[PDB]
Order: C-alpha cells, then structure tokens, then sequence
C-alpha cells in the first residue's frame, strides 16, 4: 500500500482484550500494555511478534500476530484416534479458553503471558494427546455411547478447568462437535445395525396387534359360546 | 507400519461390530419370547374362565 | 456510494436493544452506549467490529456487525447427531435467547458483553455439543418418541 513514513513515531492500537509486549532496547526496560490502549514504539523499541498455529489440523506457523488476545475464545482441531477394538475414527473438538491474569501490574506475571511461544498448538496438542491416551483403553460401544464423559474425563481431572501454569492459559471447557469413524466399512456395519433395529421395532410392534387380536378373538368366542348355551 | 497389521486390526473392529450387532439381536429375542410366553399364558387363562 | 465527508464528525445511530462499543484512545477511556441513541466518534476513538456466526450451518466469519443486539431474539443450527443404535439423523432447532444486562451504568459488566468475541458461534457450538452428547446413550426409537 502506501508507504508509512519512517520518521513518524511508530505507533498501534491494541484491541478491547488483548496485550503486546515492548521492550526499549536501548533503556534496558520490558512493559507489557493491556487493554484497548495505543501502543507508541519509542526510538530503540521493538514489537514482540507471535507466531501461532490455526488451520483445520492446526498446523503451526501459519498465523503471525503482533498482539496477544487474552479473552475468552476457543479454537478447534479434528484429532485421530483409535480405540481399544482398533476403530480408527476422528473427531472435531473446540476448547474454551481465557488467560488468567491476576495482578495486570505485576511485571513477572504478565510477562509469562508470553513466556509460551504458541499457546495454541501446544495446548491442542496437549489435550489431542490426553484424549488419544484415554480413548485407546475404551472399546468403540463404550466411547460410542459415553464419548462426552470420557473426553470431559481425559481433558481435565480430578476438575473443572484445564488450567496451565506455563502461561496462564486456561481450558475452561471442551465441546466434541462429530465422531466420524475413518473407514467405510464401519460405516456400513453401522447401518446395517440401525436397520436391524428398525426391523425389530416393526417386529415387536406386529407381535403386540397379534396379541391383541387373539385376545379379543378368544373374549368373543367365550361370549358366543355362552349366548349359544343360553339360546 | 505394515499395511497388513492395518488390515488384520480392521477386520478385528469389524469382527466387534458384528458381535454388538448380534447382541442386540437376541436381546430383542428375548424380550420378544418372554412377552409371548405371557401372552399366551393370559390367553390360556381367559380360555378357562370362558 | 457517495464518498463521505471526512473533515465531517463520524456519526451511528444505534437502533433499540443494541449496544455499541468505543474507546477514546486519545483520553484512554472506554464506554458501551445502550438504547436508540446515537453515537458521535471523537477525532481518535473507534468502533468495536464484531464478526458473527451466521449460516444454515452457522458457518464462522459471515456476518461482520458493528453494533451488538441484546433484544429477546433466536438463531436456527443444523445439528448432525448419532443415536445408540448408530443411526445417522440431523436436527433444525431454534434458540430463544436475550442478553441480561443487570446495570447499563456499570463499566465493568456492560463491558462483558463485548467479551466473548463470537456468542453465537460459541452458543451453537456448545448446544450442539451437549445434544449430541446426550442423545448418543439413547436408542432411535425412545428418542423419536422422546426427542423434545
Ligand atoms: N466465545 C466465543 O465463542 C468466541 C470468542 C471469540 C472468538 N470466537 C471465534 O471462534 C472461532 C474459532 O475458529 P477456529 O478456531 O476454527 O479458527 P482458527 O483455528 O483459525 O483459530 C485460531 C485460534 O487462535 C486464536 N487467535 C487468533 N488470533 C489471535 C491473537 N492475535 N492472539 C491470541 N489468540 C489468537 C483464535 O481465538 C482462534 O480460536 C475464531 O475464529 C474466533 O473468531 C469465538
Ligand atoms: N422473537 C423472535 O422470534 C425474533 C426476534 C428478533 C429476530 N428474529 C428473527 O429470527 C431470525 C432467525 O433467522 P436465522 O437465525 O436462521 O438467520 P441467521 O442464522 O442468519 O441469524 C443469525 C443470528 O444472529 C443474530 N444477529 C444478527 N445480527 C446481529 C447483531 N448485529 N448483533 C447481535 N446479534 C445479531 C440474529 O438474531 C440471528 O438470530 C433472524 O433473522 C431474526 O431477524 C426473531
């Protein structure tokens, strides 16, 4: 675009939410400014450039950033995992997370926001790592039928929140989107398995109007036996 | 690594597919013959008292 | 369209139940403005641009708003769950939902409604978690029964 001009102070408005670090170079003084504030560069400062991972696999390095957003967010990752009846399915997670920062004035805590290079793929990978570990224990019915506890289960503790002291970045909850198995195979056996039970839906409910008509039949019978009898 | 351990295990979750199948199968089996069984036993009850 | 005056003091007028927010970043303060009023920039302040969630599947990043409705509305997902028996069936659901704002004199929790950068994406994400959640423990024919 337009050139900047290079003999203007250099300056950036941080957004509602979000931090970026400075360091005077030549004044030997590290600051970190919150908030909605206007960052203005001094002669020999710098901008803490952060380089992050995005993507659908969440590949890293592939989003660079000037300033870090400490508000509640969450990013999602699809994980492969493969359960304890060798079922290869992946899945599609999204982690709700927000920095704690409990002192915005201390210069050791907000200097650890930081202090992790990416927050992102490590965490993902983290909790990819917690939840393949804890799944491959699991037969496929169990974690078909229980995937919502046992991820809540794998991703925390015993806890409501994921929370990691490196940064301050915690994981506050974690929301399974699709549990697709890999193979079609699986897929096909599945279906036949849902038609199956359809079948026994509409057996067991023919078996009931045959019940019930050979009972009526039976009461009527009884009555004109007796009417006959009678007669 | 090898492609045929790949496939011995997805014949394994086949084989595991098939066997919940089959459970549900005879589970509703069951569940059928038993409320036959007193069906038919109400049926012979009525008859009698007819 | 017509080009805009830029010497011209920037103007909004936020409709009822909306919300803006702006911050001076000259006199470094913030403020959220509620109601029908209106709503004149400063010679260095800002408006905080939202991007939504929009979409018959609620796509992320399709609708870029400046101001934030807080009135009784509702937005529809397509939801795709699995049931006990592994029979794949989707969803059309429909969330009522309005934001409680208990103080609008308040600067810290006025302020929170601008928190969470996309509430409608995240508020589909996490009902469609719990529902699939829920229903995958349950057969196909107690929850067509039983789905509401
Ligand atoms: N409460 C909410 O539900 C909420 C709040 C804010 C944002 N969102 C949105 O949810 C979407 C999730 O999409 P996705 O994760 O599939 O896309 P993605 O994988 O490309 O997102 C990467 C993640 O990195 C984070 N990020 C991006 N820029 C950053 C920065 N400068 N500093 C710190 N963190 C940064 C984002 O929060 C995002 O979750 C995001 O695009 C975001 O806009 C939701
Ligand atoms: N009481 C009611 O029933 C009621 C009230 C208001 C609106 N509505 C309408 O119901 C429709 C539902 O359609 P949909 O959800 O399939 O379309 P959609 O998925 O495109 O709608 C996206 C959702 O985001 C919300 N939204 C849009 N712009 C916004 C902004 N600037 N700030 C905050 N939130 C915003 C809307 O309420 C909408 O529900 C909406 O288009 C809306 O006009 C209904």
């Amino acid at each position: 675009l337009a050139p900047r001009n290079k003999t203007r102070v250099v300056s950036y408005r941080v957004p509602h939410n979000a931090a970026v670090q400075v360091y005077d170079y030549r004044e030997k003084r590290a600051r970190v400014v919150f908030g909605p504030e206007l960052v203005s560069l001094g002669p020999e400062e710098q901008f803490t450039v952060l380089s992050l991972s995005a993507g659908r696999p969440k590949r890293p390095h592939a989003r660079r950033a000037l300033c870090l957003l400490l508000g509640p967010d969450f990013f999602t990752d699809v994980i492969t995992i493969e359960t304890a009846d060798h079922a290869r399915l992946q899945l599609q997670l999204a982690y709700n997370w927000h920095f704690e920062v409990n002192d915005r004035k201390d210069p050791q805590e907000t200097a650890k926001l930081f202090s992790v290079p990416d927050f992102v793929g490590d965490a993902c990978k983290a909790i990819a790592s917690r939840v393949r570990g804890a799944v491959a224990s699991v037969t496929f019915d169990d974690f078909h039928k229980n995937s919502a506890r046992i991820i809540r289960t794998a991703v925390f503790g015993f806890r409501d929140q994921a929370v990691f002291p490196q940064n301050g970045l915690v994981v506050s909850s974690v929301d399974v989107q699709s549990v697709e198995p890999v193979d079609q195979r699986t897929r096909d056996a599945l279906q036949r398995s849902v038609q199956l039970a359809i079948e026994i839906t509409t057996n067991s409910q023919e078996a009931a109007a045959k019940h019930e008509a050979q009972r009526l039949e039976q009461e009527a019978r009884g009555r004109l036996e007796r009417q006959k009898i009678l007669d």
